[PDB]
């Protein structure tokens, strides 16, 4: 139903000890990050927020993060989902903590929200109180700064982004131009915490107004 | 069935009045673009032709037009379809006029055509008699000249484009190298309106022949 | 079943005896290239290896080869599959022989292998003893040099690729960063023939290790 959470699921996890030099060269790892933590899930933007959360609780960096074409509902293999993330750390112990932190956040109640009765429209309006090292880098903001993580299908996102930018004292940091690999869109907006929360509410309200009137104009 | 029109559908339409300055920045709008018209549909190339049609009778420009990965049949949400287009204009009233023309054109009988009984192969063979400001820009021609808008699945398109180029006095203006986001392909060919129509007929004929014998010499 | 070959299927094949000058340019054919051979299939990496084999058995070059977004399981039309390849040759006889070699290789037993009982995870671990003109150029090595052609889903590929690089005296030539158009990943590794084979076996074993315990320490 409307306002129901779409629960994200982690599909696969694996840890690498002593990465090969060739692979470290490709992934441009820091010299003393000898261990990697791999993870896939069925929801990309939640996983991106979870990976950033992991950099806050463990001595890890996000070195790879990409979404799959057409989303998790169209995956052709068991573990592909719609996202792959790679954490790098000095040893499997740090990587293990990061992966555990990632999984806990994915299971913490955060996620996309359904906008109508048949769950055919959904959106992501997440206020990140304190960014880690990954979303702050992606957004070009100081680590620890707040951001609103806003994602929705193409038209809803463009309409709702305009509403969010006008409703709150926020600035655009990164634009997810439609289509992402999953055929969504959105942005990362920064500002004070209260402003990011106001933007999340305006974004969510705007997406709902499209779902209750998709063609009326 | 063969020769059936695949009816295109508009999924969502919205007008943004007084677009925020940072949105105008990311979208690279011009200082006189004050209102936006958003549209999604379940058929991308038909919508691109309609948006271009809108630029002839109204003061709107096509500022954004992108297709969705794997097409409308693989959309995960109700309104994503397989295309998003954005018109920019001086006021919401002018944008409304442009969108009205876009909707009328999408409902005018244009669309993809089926090449076989189960509609598992389809193609687009549209003669654009008089281009607007969008397709003319994309093709590198002057506004008001004609185009043949030819789209089909990868192999059919490469074969049928070759048939069209031999059959009519046209030149290649824009090549949609396989795959597009929707896993189709094609091109924009220009010439006289009769040459463009001859190219459309030859393109449609070639796609149908491939559908009747996909494994060629086997 | 685990270790079962995934049978690849060719979906369409077509020859063009004499390509028009316009298609010849946009497809970047050599002046002596007069004919084209088109092919689509439901498995891209097997088809790429087959096209490369064709450049060894016939006087043909691979001039176009691309994968479809989201793979063959998500194709919207009958013949799109997940790959289109184009061979070019001096006459229809060379193109025909090239296509025959391509088809013979696709049906030769090479292919993706299932990693678990329900065939929900599969991988490609193919040792190319002597590359033709296509995969050699793709990897940046001389034709005739050997390659390990390793493909698997994103997480499996990264783990198994790292495993392969440790197990053999090979170097990374081309990295298929996840996701490819088909939402797979892998790389082309070069070295001695036995070294490339050692990497292939190590890659396959590592993928199977993830498939039998996807959640790892969890
Ligand atoms: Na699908």
């Amino acid at each position: 139903m409307k306002n129901d959470l779409i629960r994200p699921n982690v599909l696969s996890v694996k840890i690498i000890s002593n990465v090969s030099p060739e692979m470290a060269k490709k992934l441009e790892l820091e010299p003393h990050h000898k261990s990697l933590g791999l993870i896939t899930a069925d929801c990309d933007d939640v996983t991106y927020t979870a990976l950033d959360e992991a950099t806050k609780a463990a001595e890890v960096d996000v070195v790879y993060a990409r979404s799959m074409y057409a989303g998790a509902g169209n995956a052709s293999t068991k573990l592909a989902g719609e996202v792959i993330g790679i954490l790098a750390g000095p040893s499997p112990a740090e990587v293990r903590s990061g992966l555990n932190a990632t999984l806990d956040f994915i299971d913490s109640g955060v996620g996309f929200v359904s906008a109508n009765e048949d769950d055919s429209i959904c959106y992501y309006a997440q206020c990140v109180s304190r960014t880690g090292s990954y979303l702050s880098k992606t957004a070009g903001i100081r680590e620890g700064e707040a951001l609103a993580y806003l994602v929705a299908p193409p038209l809803e996102a463009m309409y709702a982004l305009d509403a969010a930018l006008k409703a709150a004292d926020v600035e655009m940091c990164e634009f997810f131009a439609p289509p992402t690999e999953t055929n969504f869109a959105g942005a990362l907006l920064t500002g004070s915490q209260s402003a990011c929360k106001a933007a999340c509410d305006a974004f969510a309200e705007a997406v709902q107004s499209v779902a209750s009137n998709p063609l009326g104009f």
